[PDB]
């Protein structure tokens, strides 16, 4: 099965799914001389209760905080958004090192993490699944980290890390103000792309922030902790699980700012 390890990595993912060498594949390179700045874009208007988030689990390709997407109680619109985006699940992507672990990249300098915040169009399909398969249906926001000071609202995310340590397991989570984790400018890049994992279905609308927020060395360190291996398997950690930069494909990546 599909991981980040030499054999299963990024390099071979084409082999199980061809569309990882498609025409609007994520991540890439934001080049900030190439970005056009378009008037037309909206600011983001963010709406997340604390209490929409209940589990935390080891998927064994990242952590996932899912949230109850029963009803609109936290969502996403404005931005380049067309209709209403409901919250669903937030995940990170690391490296083996602080100075290499985010997917995006701009104008060349990677960052120490990236938190991915996901979210489907409710306004035009009944679920996550359907809205999955279509280019209109998911919108991430990205959200780089670099390393700082300790970040209070990620600690209450580190202390849970011990009871999911092999892949499978999930504990309960709640009261995360994912809305206050945010940083402060939401000045944001956009451009239409895919899931960053497999099956990497190109149905992404991107929201970028330009602005990382702070998370501790020994706070990040705890995520490589994790096993990319279930109990009773032999055990390998999940020292890294970004995907490397795709293909532009003379897609347009815009900016809300200039
Ligand atoms: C978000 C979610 C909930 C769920 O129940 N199942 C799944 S399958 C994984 C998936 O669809 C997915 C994974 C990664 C991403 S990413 N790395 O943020 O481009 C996305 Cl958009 C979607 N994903
Ligand atoms: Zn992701």
């Amino acid at each position: 099965s599909w991981g980040y390890r030499e054999h299963n990595g990024p390099i071979h993912w084409k082999e199980f799914f061809p569309i990882a060498d498609g025409d609007q594949q994520s991540p890439i390179e934001i080049k900030t001389k190439e970005v056009k700045y378009d008037s037309s874009l909206r600011p983001l208007s963010i709406k997340y209760d604390p209490s929409s988030a209940k589990i935390i689990s080891n998927s064994g390709h990242s952590f996932n905080v899912d949230f109850d997407d029963t009803e609109n109680k936290s969502v996403l619109r404005g931005g380049p958004l067309t209709g209403s985006y409901r919250l669903r699940q937030v995940h990170l992507h690391w490296g083996s090192a602080d100075d290499h672990g985010s997917e995006h990249i701009v104008d060349g300098v990677s960052y120490a993490a990236e938190l991915h915040v996901v979210h489907w169009n409710s306004d035009k399909y009944p679920s996550f699944v359907e809205a999955a398969h279509e280019p209109d249906g998911l919108a991430v926001l990205g959200v780089f980290l670099q390393i700082g000071e300790p970040n209070s609202q990620l600690q209450k995310i580190t202390d849970t890390l011990d009871s999911i340590k092999e892949k499978g397991k999930q504990t309960r989570f709640t009261n995360f103000d994912l809305l206050s984790l945010l940083p402060p400018s939401w000045d944001y890049w956009t451009y239409p792309g895919s899931l960053t994992v497999p099956p990497l279905l190109e149905s992404v609308t991107w929201i970028v922030l330009k602005q990382p927020i702070n998370i501790s060395s020994q706070q990040l360190a705890k995520f490589r902790s994790l096993l990319c291996t279930a109990e009773g398997e032999a055990a390998a950690f999940l020292v890294s699980n970004h995907r490397p930069p795709q293909p532009l494909k003379g897609r347009k990546v815009r900016a809300s700012f200039h």
